[PDB]
């Protein structure tokens, strides 16, 4: 994937997902990142952890070369939270992570990637349409019809477990990326 695009990771860390399958998250936002076109003129990346409380673990605002995010994911510490506040995750999104104000390009089409294996404890509000996300529901405890409205016009790329998220899901992830859209 080659183009301008403003792209969110926003990885959930509550006690539910654990230290373990929270680093098979990480480890699947390093893979994805190490395989787009990262760079100033290219791809940009914002990174969001959440659970209780809404973590920017690396704003637009930041330098934008693939070698300074990848070193800042790796810094990425487990927060454990007792919640899983998906809602208020998407507020930061809408109202924080993709302002101009925050380092966005005003004419940059915006994709999130969000990993998530819980249902949201909080209240949802559909985003404005020009922040696409891409839910990825890793697990049996997703919810994956609220999921499906969060994610519209995108389906959510449901993952078997966290286990199978870094080895299966760059491929996926990589494709909607470059196309707009998923498979079949
Ligand atoms: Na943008």
């Amino acid at each position: 994937c080659s183009m301008v695009l403003d792209v969110a990771f926003v990885l959930e860390g509550s006690d539910k997902i654990g230290e373990a399958d929270f680093n098979r998250s990480k480890e699947f936002m390093e893979e994805v990142i190490q395989r787009m076109d990262v760079g100033q003129d290219s791809i940009h990346v914002t990174v969001l952890q959440y659970s209780y409380m809404v973590t920017v673990e690396y704003p637009f605002s930041e330098a934008q070369s693939k070698g300074d995010i990848l070193q800042r994911v790796r810094e990425i510490r487990y927060q454990g939270g007792n919640r899983t506040n998906t809602g208020l995750a998407l507020r930061y999104l809408s109202d924080h992570s993709f302002l101009v104000s925050q380092g966005a390009r005003e004419q940059a089409p915006n994709l999130v990637y969000m990993v998530t294996g819980n249902p949201a404890s909080d209240e949802i509000k559909r985003l404005p349409g020009d922040i696409q996300v891409v839910p990825i529901g890793v697990g049996p405890n997703a919810n994956v019809q609220e999921l499906e409205r969060i994610g519209w016009p995108n389906a959510p790329i449901l993952i078997q477990d966290f286990e199978t998220l870094p080895r299966e899901a760059p491929d996926l992830v990589l494709q909607r990326c470059s196309s707009g859209e998923g498979l079949e």
